[PDB]
């Protein structure tokens, strides 16, 4: 029996910051700020990956698998996992984009972990990355909700019982029409109340299943890394699960909802701020357009500090965030 | 130890046919009058009936495409909604034409390492959306996988990507942001698929003589011939339907597999070699050990909405 330990983590938040005050200028949550990228999604992903690689101390030749969870890719042909691969010079790895909306990163984590357990993948890079700013209708509720950013992890095969344990991922397809941008693709819809109910239900039931199969009580959960879409969803999810609200890591106020990137960014910050201790039990939970949903139980291993650090950074930004949206 | 048997197969080729005419290996392609999700849906319905599984038994839906109707939400969730499958994991995977093989690999390992008992893996494309040209068509192919103890379905696979070839095959300004270098695409494809096939064969302990059938990506007849010649595999073992449908990217393999079974090209316990490549440049190969059954348990009446248009008409 093999496991996929999370041995590296990293993030990339673009520098141009957009305050609510900045928003008041042109405009008539929990969120105070978001970032707005002056580069493509593949660039955000690349830098976050560089941080996780250095954090893990792995050589780029050791990576067998790159998954980019996104719903805002630079291009469809080719995918952007292959762009990240080209940028980092990783040779020969499997490389794909996965689209499960905000639950993408959890889907990716589940997928890479099972690939590693059943076959010959020794290290993996799983990245959540978005440039939601590309989508926004500056007239329309939606505009204040979303930001740009990337988060990444590196997974390394091991015999120790760590990394993702059980996961339960799914999709409530009867809710598909309540959250959509239907004419971008080869072809907004936003019903807040229904999104709310189905999200808490989907994430809730998924979390419960994971906990029950792991034999854990809510009390043995040390940290909750939820999708950062809405503070009230997070509070409600915990309240209904009976999980103390202090265990939930929240950074939505800083970055807004960055779809697939929220969980890996939160996870990276939680580690940097020492919120996660060696051998802690984490509960991850997320949902997204689809309506996709998921939860996972991660057992952390020995190390919560980077082996090294990267000098990787985005090209210098000559623009303000107000400037980027003009 | 668990395995993912291919217990259902099915396809959906849109009716409007486009012959070679004035206005590869290829004589015809199909041109869809519906979205990609619709092609995927019908192919799925055929596979479900072929497998005799109930829609409530499906735990996982993967749609390999690079021409989805929408990015938000994904189209796996649309297929799920159309078939009424409750609660399954549903995602879109983009690895260009190697998508279906990537999906097959992913679903198989999900099923072996965790609690997914049945899966639907679909390749589906509407490449006609992209064209500015005689090389591509539209279509979908699907399989259903069912967990079992018998040593059948995908055995070893080797998937990868040659990222130094990323720029030789691209539509770079569709997305949130044509390039086509035929000779380089040719060289890297044969190299990528070749090396992948070799690694799979070697790990499986097979000689090329024990391969019964080859289901390759249908992008170009000469690529297929060259891949076999260099592997030492007899060219007669390679199933080819490109002449009928053209290159339907992620859909080529599952359509070919489905037709190979319908035409009795595949026998119980046959060893299949799948191989594919795509923009990325992605590449992959897989060894499938077929089980007992090569006939559908049932048939579906599922069909696309009636087409009132000619294919010439559809491109206008």
């Amino acid at each position: 029996q093999c496991y996929a330990e999370i041995t590296g983590w990293g993030k990339c938040l673009p520098p141009a910051t957009l305050s609510n005050h900045d928003l008041s200028t042109f405009l008539d949550t929990g969120i105070e700020q978001r970032r707005i990228s002056h580069v493509n999604t593949s660039d955000l992903a690349t830098v976050a990956a560089q941080h996780a690689i250095a954090c893990a101390g792995v050589s780029v030749e050791e990576i067998d698998l790159i998954i980019v969870a996104t719903c805002s890719p630079d291009s469809l042909i080719p995918n952007i996992a292959s762009r990240v691969q080209q940028n980092l010079g990783i040779p020969s790895a499997a490389a794909f984009d996965l689209n499960a909306a905000a639950t993408g990163f959890l889907y990716g984590l589940e997928t890479a972990t099972r690939l590693m357990q059943a076959s010959h993948y020794r290290h993996a890079l799983v990245i959540g990355a978005e440039r939601l700013s590309f989508y926004l209708d500056w007239t329309k509720d939606t505009a204040v909700l979303f930001g740009d950013g990337a988060g990444a992890v590196v997974l390394s095969k091991t015999e120790q019982k760590v990394g993702l344990q059980d996961a339960q991922i799914g999709c409530d397809a009867q809710g598909r029409d309540i959250l959509a941008v239907p004419k971008f693709g080869t072809a907004f819809d936003f019903v807040g109340k229904e999104i709310f109910k189905r999200a808490v239900r989907g994430m809730g039931a998924a979390a419960q299943q994971v906990l029950a199969r792991s034999g854990l009580s809510t009390e043995e959960i040390d940290v909750v890394i939820p999708h950062q879409a809405n503070i009230r969803i997070i509070q409600t999810l915990c309240d209904l699960a009976g999980i103390a609200q202090d265990k939930a890591f929240v950074n939505i106020h800083r970055y807004g909802n960055t779809s697939a990137a929220t969980v890996p960014i939160a996870l990276c910050e939680a580690l940097e701020q020492g919120k996660i201790k060696p051998h802690d039990d984490l509960l991850v939970a997320a949902f997204g357009a689809g309506l996709t949903w998921g939860a996972g139980h991660i057992r952390w291993g020995e190390r919560i500090t980077p082996l090294g650090k990267s000098d990787a950074q985005l090209p210098s930004c000559d623009h303000t965030a107000l400037d980027l949206l003009s």
